[PDB]
């Protein structure tokens, strides 16, 4: 399927997460972040066409819509459908304080 | 907010549900549906930075991962967030059947 197993594990030309490790500070700068340094928000591209993870109705009609007309640039949209948390640890005013944001990270991608 | 309402109102540099009115059978050659023609499917395109009506936590984190460095290709996917049905009427071998396609259009897009 589309996952972060099936996409690192050979080739393919349609939609597909890809590797995308972010730094908190390096590449999102986040400053209400310290830990950690930053994780695997993993991450998806390429185009969808229908049997591709569909998720709503418009995702298979706009699919079709492009893999008809070679060079429409209207096709969909693949994305995060599953995500995970993230264990990290940041600072209120001086007060240490961990938690695990919600979401924060991709497990497979669809076609919103 | 990004709907297909303040789209066709303004400009924007944005993600943006632009026109995509779709032939069924024109575009997606759809033979399963008889009518109507074809319908105002909509859809959206251009990047999403954070801010930019956000679904996900890591919709917020990867569009900033974008909007730090200048050419990186994986920001974010807008997509359309709420659908509409569609009434339209096709052929169960002989037997004529209008129903209402769920979610077969877009009202607005987000960025998954």
């Amino acid at each position: 399927a589309l996952d972060t197993n099936y996409c690192f594990s050979s080739t393919e030309k349609n939609c597909c997460v890809r590797q995308l490790y972010i730094d908190f500070r390096k590449d999102l700068g986040w400053k209400w972040i310290h830990e950690p340094k930053g994780y695997h928000a993993n991450f998806c591209l390429g185009p969808c066409p229908y049997i591709w993870s569909l998720d709503t109705q418009y995702s298979k009609v706009l699919a079709l819509y492009n893999q008809h007309n070679p060079g429409a640039s209207a096709a969909p949209c693949c994305v995060p459908q599953a995500l995970e948390p993230l264990p990290i640890v940041y600072y209120v005013g001086r007060k240490p304080k961990v938690e695990q944001l919600s979401n924060m990270i991709v497990r497979s991608c669809k076609c919103s």
